[PDB]
């Protein structure tokens, strides 16, 4: 652990345990990196990556501003969240997840409607995957994303880019239960026919159904 | 323009012009520092938060990787996105919004069902709203992504934040028109109503027609 991850790691866990409450300002840098022990050039580097995160707000010549991360974070806290409250995980999985489906009923139907060539040719890499966890969790990834530019509108993009931390990490969890790999399967490949048949209509269905089926193979394995 | 400024937007510009090519690694630190004219911690710092954001990525003891955005980056990169591209700006804009139609009759109907009380209270602050631009645009952005944490998924709440920066420039536009002011206005009455009359079915059909009219007045102003 680097002398930045260490302070990194401290200031986020002492936002979030209050030891430096959103809603005031930072401590001074002198006193932190004295606290912390890192150089005061650490220290900045360190301030500058939790500001972009959105734990902090940085003012040319104005104190620091510890934030509640829920009003300016995005979902790149995703993976910090699940970390910080262990207890609290298994609700922002299923959260993740309900969001992953209910999201991908609406870019999957656009992108069969706009791009099915490009659809088509993110479903096939289905077929050519290894039987085990992570290159599944990889897979599972890159389909939703693939299908998320394949929708013309690139912001669905983003927003999987910013899922795949926490959703990867779930994937390679999920993915090592062999129905969970076959279920999988079977999805990417009744997608690929909806498409090929012009079936728009019964997107919303069948997405739904796997995740409400892929959602009751974790739960049991939560 | 801070002299981190002025060298995070010399990198950014660099990369999108090709200078620095996604897929490829960044020049060394010394050979960077010398042409921006920039010194090495301040580029340090600047390079830290393009990492964060997506642009790079950083490795201990390995070069630093030039990213595709596409692949990395979140939602963040959205203004610099239409500072870069301005002849794909319209697009873009209407991609956003369309984001925040679809995915926002998926939260609004959650909120309804799972927390009425506070998307009422969301709502209700339509009542003291200023009559102009920046206060729509904040009342909007506010209601929308008050209405998102209001489903009680989180994750909904983060898809808005990182959404803010471009989404409420264009509301700052946008209010800009009486009509805009009014359509949503009306919008935000009629959400009450259905939340009130336990509704849910008829709040995707609501919410489609707004995002369809107030395109067509935005699309006008455009």
């Amino acid at each position: 652990q680097s002398p930045a991850g260490f302070a990194e790691e401290y200031i986020i866990e002492s936002i979030w345990n209050n030891r430096f409450p959103p809603g005031t300002i930072l401590p001074a840098e002198r006193e932190l990196s004295e606290l912390i022990g890192v150089t005061r050039t650490t220290l900045r580097e360190v301030l500058q990556r939790l500001a972009r995160d959105g734990w902090l707000t940085i003012q040319h010549g104005k104190p620091t501003k510890v934030n509640n991360f829920w009003e300016t974070s995005g979902l790149n806290i995703l993976e910090t969240l699940a970390r910080l409250d262990h207890e609290s995980v298994p609700q922002l999985i299923d959260n993740l997840l309900s969001v992953r489906t209910n999201i991908s009923t609406i870019f999957i139907r656009t992108a069969f409607r706009q791009h099915p060539d490009k659809a088509q040719e993110v479903l096939a890499t289905a077929n050519e995957v290894a039987d085990h966890a992570d290159a599944f969790a990889e897979l599972d990834y890159n389909i939703f994303r693939g299908l998320a530019f394949a929708s013309g509108n690139p912001i669905y993009g983003l927003i999987l880019n910013g899922m795949k931390g926490l959703y990867t990490r779930i994937g390679r969890h999920y993915f090592a239960n062999p129905e969970a790999r076959s279920l999988a399967l079977g999805f990417y490949h009744k997608l690929s026919a909806l498409c090929s048949e012009g079936a728009h209509d019964q997107v919303y269905e069948t997405v739904r159904r796997y995740g409400h089926e892929s959602g009751e193979i974790w739960h049991r394995m939560q």
